C-alpha cells in the first residue's frame, strides 16, 4: 500500500484535534507524548489488530505518529468552535 | 481563627483525591503544580472570595497549598 | 551566552515575582521586567520547564516558564 | 557520580529497548540499573533520570523506558 492505505481519502472526512492536558508515554514505542493545546491529525481509531480502541493512533505537528487516549484529546467541530 | 477555622471539624466530612493528569500552573502564585496519580486532601471547594469555583485549594503530598482544577482530579471514594 | 538564532530570539516580561531559591543559576525578577530568552533548554541539552534568561542588568539565569509571557508582536 | 543517600537508591529494569540521545545512556529491554538520582544537572525534578548500567555506564534516561523493581 501507500502511507495512508490503497484508496482515495476524502478529505472532508480527515479530523483534527487539541490535546486537552499534557500527556507523558506510558509505552515510548507505542505512543506519542502531548502538551495542553497540541493539535494533531487524527488517522485512526483502531488499535494495531484492527479493533475499535479508544486509543487514537494520531500525527503531532511534529510529524510523529503514536497513540494517545480518546479523553486527553479534543476533536475541533466544523467551522469554528474548535 | 485556626488554620481551618474556628468551629469543630467533622472527620467523615474530609475529602481526598487523586489526580487524573500532569498539570502545570499558569498562575504559580495561586495554584500548585501536579503529576498523574498524586493524592491531595481537598481544603476548599470556594474561590479566594468566598465564592463556588471550578478551582480547588488543595494540600498535595508535598504540603503545597493551591489551586486545581476541579476536572482534573477524582474525589476517592469509600470503603 | 550560546550565539541565537534570529529566528528563535525572543522577549519576555514577568508575570509574576520570582525570589530564586538557589542563586547559582536562578534568577531575580519582579512583576513586569524585560529579559531576552537564551534557551528552553536544560543544563544537558533537553527540552525543559526551567528556560535560561537574560535579564535587562545582564544576568543569566535560569527561570520557570510560567512565570513570564513571551511579549509578541 | 556522587554519594547516594541509602533511602532513596534504587533499581530499576529496561521496559523498552532505549538508544542514545553519547551525553546520555544506552538501553535494551530486560537491564536493570541503579537509579542515582531523578533530577538534572541543575538539581529540579525531571522525566530523564541519572543511572548506572550493569557494566558501570552513568548518563540520563527517560523514566517511562524503566521501572523501578520491588
Amino acid at each position: 500500500i501507500s502511507e495512508f492505505g490503497s484508496e482515495p481519502i476524502d478529505p472532508s472526512k480527515l479530523e483534527f484535534a487539541r490535546a486537552l492536558y499534557d500527556f507523558v508515554p506510558e509505552n515510548p514505542e507505542m505512543e506519542v507524548a502531548l502538551k495542553k493545546g497540541d493539535l494533531m491529525a487524527i488517522l485512526s481509531k483502531k488499535d494495531p489488530l484492527g479493533r475499535d480502541s479508544d486509543w487514537w493512533k494520531v500525527r503531532t505537528k511534529n510529524g510523529n505518529i503514536g497513540y494517545i487516549p480518546y479523553n486527553y484529546i479534543e476533536i475541533i467541530k466544523r467551522r469554528k468552535k474548535i
